[PDB]
């Protein structure tokens, strides 16, 4: 078996290697890169994005998210303020102000240990979820709004046609911005490029181990787990990597920089922080070995989690005797 203490794996693709999507994702698998739940891509050093950032400032974020904590440094949750539209210009010089700029620091290591230490003092702006893309339309390879469609996908694995659409969403972060512990909606695949700024620091639970997280959070927190059998769903739980190494849990970190790729893979936790300023563009995708973990996927019946209209194709299709339930949450 490649890859047999889950560790995260990075990958150079040449450009050749780099033409076909869905057959370099097979390459990784091949080498065990899933067992880690999260690989590292580096793109070939021909490629590029598009040509500037120079002339995005008057993007749109119409509902920034202030993150507020709730809880003790190493176990906290947050919750969503919703704050009024500004600008990726206004973002910008907000994020750099001196209320929220990256403090002084030696190295990753050191900006890290002050991350876990001072976070829930903090209360940083997230403009996240963002309809769109960065991608120039000439760019051929990796183009995140160029992905086959999870639709297309299901439609040629299990012969069933489905309503439904898959866009990229865009992610302009800041010092402290935070992602919540969870796996992907359906347990699908997610792919992140970094395009811009301040790195993203991420940990990963390799798939194998994900009960083993669920566990700790259900003792972590306990009222939550009695409201929602699925609650990571709800995208709100935070647990240090001292606290994953105190309860024995399984678990990586890397730091994805500005023009990388990170692969997140079915049923895979993930969370993580932003460094600074920075933009990001991420889409979930699928691929033939997804279908079985998308029919085991949990999901979130108590209302909270709220997702996307393509996702009631999925349960209904993959999972029939929970599509009632879930529908109700829904509604
Ligand atoms: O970048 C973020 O805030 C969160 N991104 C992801 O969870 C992802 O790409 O799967
Ligand atoms: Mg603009
Ligand atoms: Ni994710
Ligand atoms: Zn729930």
């Amino acid at each position: 078996a490649q890859n047999p203490n889950c560790n995260i794996m990075i990958f150079h693709p040449t450009k050749e290697e780099f033409n076909d999507f869905d057959k370099y994702i097979a390459y990784m698998e091949s080498q065990g890169a899933h067992r880690a739940g999260l690989a590292k891509i580096i793109p070939p050093k021909e490629w590029k994005a598009r040509e500037t950032y120079d002339n995005i400032s008057e993007i749109l974020i119409a509902t920034p998210l202030q993150q507020v904590a709730s809880g003790r440094a190493g176990v906290f949750t947050q919750y969503h303020k919703k704050k009024k539209a500004m600008t990726v210009g206004e973002y910008r010089h907000l994020a750099n102000s001196k209320k929220y700029q990256t403090p002084p620091h030696q190295n990753f290591e050191d900006l890290e240990r002050k991350y876990w230490k001072n976070r829930i003092y903090n209360s940083p702006i997230y403009g996240a979820d963002i309809s769109g893309s960065l991608f120039d339309e000439n760019t051929k390879q990796w183009n995140l709004g160029h992905l086959g469609t999870i639709q297309d996908l299901l439609e040629k694995e299990c012969g069933v046609v489905i309503e439904g659409v898959n866009t990229p969403y865009l992610y302009f972060g800041m010092w402290k911005t935070t992602f919540a512990w969870h796996t992907e909606d359906m347990d699908l695949y997610s792919i992140n490029y970094l395009h811009l700024g301040e790195p993203k620091t991420w940990y990963v639970v390799p798939p194998e181990h994900g009960q083993r997280l669920e566990r700790l959070a259900r003792e972590l927190f306990p009222g939550s787990s009695r409201g929602c059998g699925a609650f990571l769903r709800h995208k709100v739980a935070l647990i240090s990597p001292t606290v994953l190494k105190e309860n024995g849990i399984p678990f990586n970190r890397i730091t994805q920089e500005a023009g990388e790729f990170m692969v997140t893979f079915p049923y895979g936790y993930h969370a993580g922080f932003n460094h600074g300023f920075n933009c990001a563009e991420a889409i979930n995708f699928a691929t033939p070995r997804w279908i079985d973990y998308g029919k085991m996927a949990s999901q979130c019946s108590c209302g909270e989690a709220r997702v996307t209209f393509s996702m009631d194709a999925f349960v209904r299709i993959l999972q029939p005797e929970r599509y009632d339930l879930w529908k109700r949450g829904q509604d």
